């Protein structure tokens, strides 16, 4: 079997590492991002609260990226075509990746979408956030994990 079968997300403890390819073909490994805050967002193109908040994230991203915060938007296993088209129409600049198999979703215990996790520079999960957030709200979270 695999040890990751029994990996577990705990508030105030190290995030379950994962490895995905983003839509620009680039490798993301969560552990590689130690030194940065990470806003880990689980989403979908059909989820209206996800759709409405993602422009907000997009307007916040340049601001917080320089400050060493990464946004990783994990899509809930839709097609490459459905997702590339969504990202395209919105002009998203932050990393987007499809969680093939919904594996990472399972590891993270995600049900309702959208769900976000705040991961700080140590790679510790500090907060789990459920439901659509406002731009003001999102910026708050992003400040909370600025390195």
């Amino acid at each position: 079997s695999n040890a990751a079968d029994k990996e577990k997300m705990q508030i105030g403890k190290e995030a379950p590492n994962f490895v995905v390819t983003d839509l620009e073909g680039k490798k993301i490994e969560l552990k590689d991002l130690k030194g940065k805050g990470v806003f880990l967002n689980f989403w979908g193109t059909w989820c209206k609260p996800c759709e409405k908040e993602m422009p907000y994230m997009n307007e916040l991203y340049p601001k917080y990226k320089e400050k060493g915060v990464e946004i990783i938007a994990l899509d809930a296993d839709e097609t490459d075509i459905a997702v590339k088209n969504f990202v395209n129409q919105y002009g998203l600049k932050f990393p987007v990746a499809i969680d093939k198999g919904q594996k990472i979703i399972g590891t993270y215990g995600v049900g309702p979408l959208p769900t976000s996790f705040l991961i700080d520079k140590d790679g510790k999960v500090v907060e789990q956030i459920i439901g659509e957030q406002t731009k003001e709200q999102l910026e708050g979270y992003l400040k909370k994990i600025t390195p």
